[PDB]
């Protein structure tokens, strides 16, 4: 029934996006109830970015120092504490549109939707994956800082990521809605390239299962391999080690398609060694790894039995 | 040498316009703007009627109470109804409080928009796509996504351009504009109708190359140029849509911003099609993307909402 890289409906998040200003610096903020979230680095200039001592810079500021706006209306800040690398700002009024939500820390390989904003204004939405090296191959052209990543299960919003800095390498880094970074990074203007990335095997597998369940299986073969034997190969081509844990997860998918995980695993091995024949899997000329087995299940198995 | 994601328009505005329509055994989606609920007329059909309904007639059978319209839990009493092409217009006794400033507009082949995929009146995903040359859309529609709409946002105005009517043998999708009139030769019955052969949206590969260039990725540019005719007499051998003078004109803003002239970019693209890319990648990808329009670029690469 055709495939596509879907993202969650951003509506519930949009209603929380606000702008936060300090001096000449302005970025996005997350307004949930009476509290507002934004990168603690909003309180820094071209100066305070080389080697700031946030604790020192925060005492030097007041509630009055923060300009929080709701579209085109100011929200007054009446309190403020710093948690990790994020600022928690108290405001006189609460957000009516605050949805039901949770703050969860995401695992590399997992996926989410990002609502890229500029000046607290929803600009666009897209789905990506937390790269194995904790970065994200996103499009955060200058300004998106403070934007958030999230998942929507039912009517509950799970916030997992907030954009903080535009890495020198070109990819983007951030934290969880708790101020804790995703990766070996810090909100400093120091050079700090990204670690060695890898391909998400689990996701590459779920994808091949999707292609198959989508009536396309020219890559499936006769052979079958063992786990150690698959890694020996996959790890050659820069793929992430596949574990028993990963094979479990691909269980339900293994059912539906009648193909077993090690089998499908044998197929991939063949794709890595024998190239892709110039042929295509789901229109893609390459192997897509930004679809978790869960995502596939939510796109090739409708919304019912 | 940075990041640039294919993004969808924030879905909030359209989310609050999605209702569920139920007319007997069938349950699809409806667009609710002001006091009218739009949806596919084939909602008044069941199993075998779908072979060649005589709607006009079967529409007299139907009664206002026949239509069950729901928005969450609220009951939208339908106090009127009339057909328009392949659309059914249901008058409800309640104007939609969330109705956004909007307009209906027919889209031209190649152009793009966002689709907020729905199920039983509730959103589940949002993605970007393009009206394919053959007049279909490579989307991800499963268990009756009929009634799901395609749109574009401008400032604060939502331009609805697409409504999903049915899946095609191709595993592709066909639908109409908000006036009920179909895209392509398709019809909302059931023959042996299939999509015609697809081609690459040349205009969009070009816009993308401009985007790469503006990104700082220009290894593919070259010292020469070409004639529209020779470019076509080449690209058409690689399955490309013939580039028209009107196309060249649309790239104007972009060729003006980069200093690179359309036929000079064609020259560049011409050679990209004859000697592959030799491992050389563009904007990261290893394949020339054709679903990003000239305006999509002007919109992203230019921090705005």
């Amino acid at each position: 029934s055709g495939f596509r890289k879907m993202a969650f409906p951003s509506g519930k998040v949009e209603g929380c996006m606000v702008q936060v200003t300090c001096g000449t610096t302005t970025l996005n903020g997350l307004w949930l109830d009476d509290t507002v979230y934004c990168p603690r680095h909003v309180i820094c200039t071209a100066e305070d970015m080389l080697n700031p001592n946030y604790e020192d810079l925060l005492i030097r500021k007041s509630n009055h120092s923060f300009l929080v706006q709701a579209g085109n209306v100011q929200l007054r800040v009446i309190g403020h504490s710093m948690q990790n690398c994020l600022l928690r700002l108290k405001v006189d009024t609460s957000n009516p549109k605050t949805p039901k939500y949770k703050f969860v820390r995401i695992q590399p390989g997992q996926t989410f939707s990002v609502l890229a904003c500029y000046n607290g204004s929803p600009s666009g939405v897209y789905q990506c994956a937390m790269r194995p090296n904790h970065t994200i191959k996103g499009s955060f052209l200058n300004g998106s800082c403070g934007s958030v990543g999230f998942n929507i299960d039912y009517d509950c919003v799970s916030f997992c990521y907030m954009h903080h800095m535009e890495l020198p390498t070109g990819v983007h880094a951030g934290t969880d809605l708790e101020g804790k970074f995703y990766g070996p990074f810090v909100d400093r203007q120091t050079a700090q390239a990204a670690g060695t990335d890898t391909t998400i095997t689990l996701n590459v597998l779920a994808w091949l299962y999707a292609a198959v369940i989508a009536g396309d299986r020219w890559f499936l073969n006769r052979f079958t391999t063992t786990l150690n034997d698959f890694n020996l190969v996959a790890m050659k081509y820069n793929y992430e080690p596949l574990t028993q844990d990963h094979v479990d997860i691909l269980g339900p998918l293994s059912a539906q398609t009648g193909i077993a995980v090690l089998d499908m695993c044998a197929a991939l091995k063949e794709l890595l060694q024998n190239g892709m024949n110039g042929r295509t899997i789901l229109g893609s000329t390459i192997l897509e790894d930004e679809f978790t087995p869960f995502d596939v299940v939510r796109q090739c198995s409708g919304v019912t039995f």
